[PDB]
């Protein structure tokens, strides 16, 4: 197998050579500049609390198998996990609501919880203060990991099987050639590698710069104390770091803890962000690392510490009997997303990284890295893990620092899953910025993308709008960064005509004479037709899992445009295009480009749209003139335009797609021609409700690289005739009909009571689904709610979503909710 | 030599094919669709006026060769033209000024005329009731030229070199394979060519659909009427088609006359434009083309002509005792800027255009023609003929029938050189555009874009200017388009920060393994080192006359980014990319793209640059950080920018470059930054001012292919030491100090009194030169003019300008006049 | 209905605006509306200045009811009051003249 070096022999490192061994792969090399003993990165000072409840069923399924593997390492019959559970406790009401949808998440990644009363939390936690104590979550299955000790277990055992461990040992510089990886650079020279893993913690972007990549993590301190013995805890624990009760969350005020024998462990993200220069850190020679000496652990501040020293008195008054013994300004990593970084860099091949995990998801990321590396696919999903997910606008050190630093700030706090950024903003925004501003656009922001969620302009139709289209009141959190205003849009999208923002939706060109070639082995459509269609199709793994879909069109013999999912998708065709490139002839040439920034697209959509545009242009645009899912070029206004003929929302019209310095131009023709017609610019609330009536699905929600083309109901879009396509194997016998889980369509009974996403599916009371995509259906009337289901749950069957903790009824729909004759599309 | 079809037996195709056999090329097929002895397009109605001056050197150049070669074409002794010479009458003081800056044209490009007194008019053109007469302008050598006996008797002594005519022959369409031209499609089958070219007239863009190109020509309707036998004339001439007295302009009127034995001929442009759909003319059977039935005759309407009628009785009193005999509405083209269409079509290797042409420059455009055809260049400057000179917005039918329109509207009216049309605009904009309708732009157009020629804003600086930069009052012409405003902007880019908007020019990216090999053949460069140099460079033709100067950035091993002077750049870079990858290797492919309207670009200069920049970027903009002529890739405000160090100006700072979705951001981050330091937005007024004063070449006037670099003073860019380069061999030995002819810069005594660009130059009484750039310079507090001068005129030595028939004195100066030793730019 | 106290009718809207109304529109104005006036309740141009606010101008978190018709840009304008200098549109507040020589 390939020869493989890891750089850090942390919780990751480590974890990633075990994971690797059992997979039969043994010819690795793991590197730290620190003792093997005692390493010296993060993992070296962690505290090891595991709360596996999470809002991504990704990271939620990283931290169960954590929990799984760190119970099986053992040795002298102590395993690395301390089982007592896990609570966290509100102290506000909001807090005690936020506990209702994290029970929520825990049901729908089966993960064992419980609400408790103040009384039940009294009763599993006696020190607590119960006053103002609302409530609390309890799983027992959470606990607290020996990270130091899985570590040295972990070398052990792979050491046996054949890893090779160099401590003492820094990585200087990364060798290459031909845009791939061929060893590690030390002072003692070179290293061989066919593949090497960057499992560096907060060196991550250190590391990165050795081969020019931009490793989109920031360094930043953390405080963690321990007390002196506390009276109230005399005699009750094993010494000197034993713990009986659940590890204890107290969020509202940034808080967490853990016993050590008789005294208290205290994590506090109650202070100032404090980023830390990873070059100021000084060389530790290893000869001097200690417990209390260590590149990771910076002087303790006492002055950042006093507030939460006073607010853990209060929730803890026994103690108050306790003083500070010691405490520690702790370095790890923080991203502009809270997500970690996983897979292979777009700047050399072979070279991947591993890196801003905590150790709670820590053998999840191992697993899924050696999944990557053996067989080229992770069995879980890593769409919000992948390094290559960030625009270049992410990747700068400003935004990096920002964005990271207000992520810390927040990492406790109730947050809804619509709430932007106050900065950094307006850093995209496309040509029509203005007019939207003109017509009072309220923004919110996406890949640095300034978009439209509804126009205030619009609010003075609502007095003419028909009753029929009223949706009923919202609760307070569907209520956020939501408007009655989008009913209107998307009353006059179904009977008059809208102008869509469609800039920021990610725009690749593929171009060459390899152009088609490249593209019929990585979709599931048949593309090698005359110039001018436009395909719907799906980009597979190997597996058959569903890595994104598309739509591309034929532009020309030699040009193809493609709608993509973001940069996921730009890196994964440039790797692809560079490798066709490289091993082909003369005639297999193809480049890749991002061609979004450049250019802008105006979704012009509705049932007076062929009466809008013949204002403004000669061309054809009737059936005869245009058919559906057909491509040409137009003249709109004086300017030239690439028409194509689709639409998310339903109705007739057309994607209209011209370059950045005529977008205003194309803009003010289409609004003044318009007018007349009733014409509005239309937010992406609307577009969002329309377009989940047509049950158009949404990559990364609705289907990820766990399902497959039938399980989502997308089997339409695979052509099994096709002699050659990534995935077609494992497809071979596959249907919707037979498959064990299928994408449903729910709407929910009461027409009132909407849902947002990640609430859990109950058939017949049993967890079975969650919710994907969802949105209030403006024409049908009602909340819709997508989720996959076992097979034997039909049409017409009843299930009950669980949205705070309340049970809603709804009803498995036939899909698309609108119009599934497509009459509004046809003629 | 090439199998040749011509397709056209006009004025155009006829001296076409003559001045190919002239030049040993006899392989030639002439078709028209109409019978050889009267073909029927608009040669065969013109009555023949040929007037040579013109503001464009070019055209005034064409029009002399066609009244030589028509003088020289003779049978029977009785030539085809009639030299009575020319007069153009004035009836407003506007229209007697603009007569004494077309005596200027005249002595610019070497044409003999004369300004006349009322009285003297009356001497020469007894009709003309001299009381509205304010003057005249004579040219002795104008006259009238006999177009259908030239067609013929060209076809004569081209048919004795072994030219084939076909008459009666309907080209339907064009043969091609593999990029190029293979033959001309008839009902009766293909006729075989290597070289095609379209000399169709009105009809051009007909043929030009054939192969997918889009001609710039609108068909319209002229009106031309003959009188009865006018009483005062009888007698005078001979019969029936005589003439004795000059050919008249009445331009005031929109009308022009000539004798036609004792009748008068009228052509008159005082009617509404008349577009007409070619496709209704009907086919024509041949033997039915006849004087007054033929396709490119329509029906007279009178009503049109009435205005008309009026006017010429008030002129010419005699005539109101004649009557109208016959008219008629005759069709010929018309351009988006009046000028022809000649070269080689982007679409179609081998085919030619040569369109658009009046009868007055038919021979010029055919003698160029044969030029570009035999040898690889036309011997005159074609830049302002060229079909690739248009913009994509330019070419769209929309544009090309509103502008055309508006040009036959404008056709004999005195217009300045920087009127803007008022429609269409806004078809191109900056990503800075709402940011600068802020700041009070004046916007003029070119290529399609918007450009702020100065801020209104900045009016409220001219109250703390220093009285230094204060220029004078200007004069009525001089001052449109002009503001005292434009002094402050060069005022603050000289003392403090400005930023300027050169997202307009041209950007061309260079990309492929190919990239390299092609620069260096094309470019007078070389461009083999590390990337991150940027290059000023010329392209030339193999004469080693320039064909362009261009910015090269190399950006990375296989990707440049050129800054380029417009779309005939873009097509040539576009062929020649095309023949490599068509003739080469795996390794030879490259692509060219115009990114000029997915990008932006600020120009950020002025002593405070790296004040401001500092603020907003943690790059180093030091000079070790990013030299001169250096490029690197930067973050400013949390945009990725690409630095470009060079300044037109002739300050501190950088060409900053990003996507268009970033512009907006780019600029505020800049402008916030900039308050401190007093920032300004400047325009394109203050922009050319200051430019001028650093000595920079403004491609197209002060240099084409009429001149070699060390004619043009840019011997610094041509890297003889090369192995190879287009020109290289032309070159050889030539030196600036050996040149004949030298640019050479001037500035005006007075300190006051503007020139603007074509006015002639004269050295003891002698005219040897004319205006090429021309700007009032804020730093040196005078007006600057270029001009080409024979060698021995020194610096020191005295000229004369004459501007509107004043002689205005101006010394030849030593240049840069600002900085020459370049303490600005360095450090 | 179940209304919070500051909700805004969303018609009819922008009856009386001050002189100041294009300006406090570029500066990204959240606006409510009493008495028929437009009246901005914080400048989204201000959430820029959040991030160089010193630690003890950060209010803490707001429950939904008193977070509705509400921002953390609030604090920055109070500090950027109390600190350097503000500008607040006082149009709106009733102004009488009473004149004559029986006004006193
Ligand atoms: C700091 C901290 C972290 C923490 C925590 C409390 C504090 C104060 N509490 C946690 C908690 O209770 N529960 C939890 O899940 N995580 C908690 N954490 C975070 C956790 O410690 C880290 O996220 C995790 O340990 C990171 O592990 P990883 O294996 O990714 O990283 P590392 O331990 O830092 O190891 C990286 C190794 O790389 C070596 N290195 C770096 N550069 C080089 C070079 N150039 N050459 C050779 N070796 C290199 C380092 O020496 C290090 O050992
Ligand atoms: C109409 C007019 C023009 C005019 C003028 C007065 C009137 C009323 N007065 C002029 C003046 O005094 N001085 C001057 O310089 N020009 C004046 N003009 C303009 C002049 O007539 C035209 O610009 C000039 O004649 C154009 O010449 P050109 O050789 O370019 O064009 P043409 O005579 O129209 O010939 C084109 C031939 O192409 C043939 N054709 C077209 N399509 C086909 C196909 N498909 N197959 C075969 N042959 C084709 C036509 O039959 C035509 O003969
Ligand atoms: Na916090
Ligand atoms: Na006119």
């Amino acid at each position: 197998t390939p020869r493989i070096v890891i750089i850090g022999a942390g919780i990751v490192g480590t974890n990633l050579a075990d994971e690797l061994v059992t997979r039969g792969w043994n010819n690795i090399t793991v590197l730290d500049q620190g003792p093997l003993n005692m390493p010296g990165g993060s993992t070296s000072h962690a505290p090891g609390l595991v709360f596996q409840t999470n809002p991504s069923k990704t990271m939620a399924s990283f931290a169960k198998y954590t929990v799984e593997k760190l119970l099986s390492l053992t040795e002298d019959g102590v395993s690395c996990f301390n089982q007592v559970g896990g609570l966290e406790v509100a102290t506000t009401e909001t807090r005690l609501a936020d506990l209702k949808r994290k029970l929520g998440y825990a049901a729908a990644w089966g993960i064992e919880g419980r609400l408790l009363s103040p009384a039940e939390c009294q009763e599993l936690y006696p020190l607590l203060d119960g006053e103002n104590i609302l409530g609390g979550l309890h799983v027992p299955s959470d606990g607290l990991a020996s990270a130091a000790r899985a570590v040295q277990l972990l070398i052990k055992r792979t050491e046996s099987a054949g890893v090779t461990y160099r401590g003492s040992t820094t990585v200087t510089g990364i060798e290459q050639s031909g845009g791939r990886v061929t060893g590690v650079q030390t002072a003692d020279g070179v290293i061989p590698a066919d593949i090497v893993v960057s499992c560096a913690g907060f060196w991550g972007a250190k590391i990165g710069a050795m081969i020019g990549m931009a490793v989109p993590l920031l360094p930043l301190a953390h405080q963690y104390v321990k007390t002196t013995p506390v009276p109230a805890q005399q005699g009750r624990n094993d010494q000197p770091n034993g713990a009986r009760l659940p590890i204890l969350r107290h969020q509202d005020q940034d808080l967490y803890y853990r016993e050590h024998g008789d005294r208290y462990g205290i994590g506090s993200y109650a202070h100032r962000p404090m980023p830390v220069d990873v070059d100021t850190l000084g060389a530790y020679a290893p000869e001097t690392v200690s417990e209390h000496h260590m590149p990771s652990r910076l002087d303790f501040t006492l002055e950042d510490f006093l507030p939460a020293w006073e607010a853990t008195k209060q929730l803890l008054p026994a103690l108050a009997d306790s003083e500070i013994e010691d405490g520690f300004n702790g370095i790890f990593s923080f991203t502009p997303d809270g997500g970690p970084l996983l897979g292979e860099s777009k700047e050399l091949d072979g070279f991947y990284v591993a890196e801003a995990v905590w150790v709670t998801h820590s053998a999840g990321v191992a697993k899924a890295m050696a999944e990557l590396l053996t067989t080229g696919r992770s069995e879980t999903d890593l769409g919000e893990c992948d390094i290559t997910r960030f625009e270049d606008v992410q990747l700068t050190p400003e935004y990096v620092s920002e964005t990271s630093q207000q992520n810390f700030v927040e990492i406790y706090d109730v947050l809804h899953p619509l709430q932007p950024r106050l900065s950094p903003r307006n850093l995209r925004v496309s040509p029509f910025h203005a007019r939207h501003k003109e017509l009072g656009a309220f923004f919110l922001e996406a890949g640095g993308w300034e978009r439209p969620y509804w126009f205030e302009a619009n609010a003075a139709l609502l007095k003419e709008m028909p009753a029929e289209w009223l949706p009923p009141a919202r609760d307070a959190w569907s209520g956020m960064f939501s408007s009655p205003i989008a009913a209107a849009e998307a009353w006059k999208t179904r009977t008059a005509v809208a102008m869509y923002d469609m800039t920021p939706l990610k725009r690749l060109e593929v171009s060459g004479p390899g152009a088609l070639k490249l593209l019929q082995e990585l979709t599931t459509a048949d593309l090698a037709k005359k110039p001018g269609a436009v395909t719907y199709t799906l980009l597979l793994d190997h597996a058959g899992g569903v890595r994104s879909d598309i739509t591309v069109a034929r532009l020309s013999e030699d040009t193809f445009q493609l709608g993509a999912n973001g940069n996921i998708d730009t890196a994964y065709f440039e790797r692809a295009a560079r490798h066709q490139t490289q091993s082909g002839s003369a005639t297999d040439w193809v480049q890749v480009r991002d061609t979004t920034g450049g250019t802008c697209c105006i979704g012009l959509w509705g049932p007076l749209a062929r009466d809008l545009v013949s204002k403004v242009s000669d061309d054809d645009f009737t059936n005869d003139g245009l058919k559906y899912f057909r491509a040409k070029n137009v003249v709109i206004g004086g300017i030239p335009v690439t028409a194509m003929r689709l639409s998310y929302v339903g109705e007739l019209g057309w994607e209209l797609y011209t370059s950045a310095d005529n977008g205003q131009r194309l803009w003010d023709a289409l609004w003044q021609a318009g007018q007349p017609f009733g014409v509005i610019a239309a937010g992406r609330a609307a577009f969002s409700s329309l377009r989940l009536e047509k049950g158009y699905r949404s990559w990364g929600t609705d289907m990820t690289t766990e399902h497959d083309p039938f399980e989502a109901g997308l089997g339409f879009a695979v052509k099994m005739a096709k002699e050659s396509f990534i995935g077609k194997g494992a497809l071979e016998g596959r249907t919707e009909e037979a498959s064990a889980r299928r994408l449903r369509c729910l709407t929910i009974d009461d027409g009132r009571s909407i849902v947002l996403g990640k609430e859990p599916v109950f058939y017949k009371e049993q967890a079975v689904g969650y919710v994907t995509s969802a949105a209030y259906g403006y024409t049908v009337a009602k909340p819709i709610a997508y989720s996959y289901l076992p097979g034997t749950v039909s049409v017409g069957d009843s299930v009950d979503i669980e949205y705070f903790g309340r049970r809603i009824t709804a009803t498995v729909t036939e899909d698309p909710l609108y119009d599934p004759k497509m009459t509004r599309l046809r003629g």
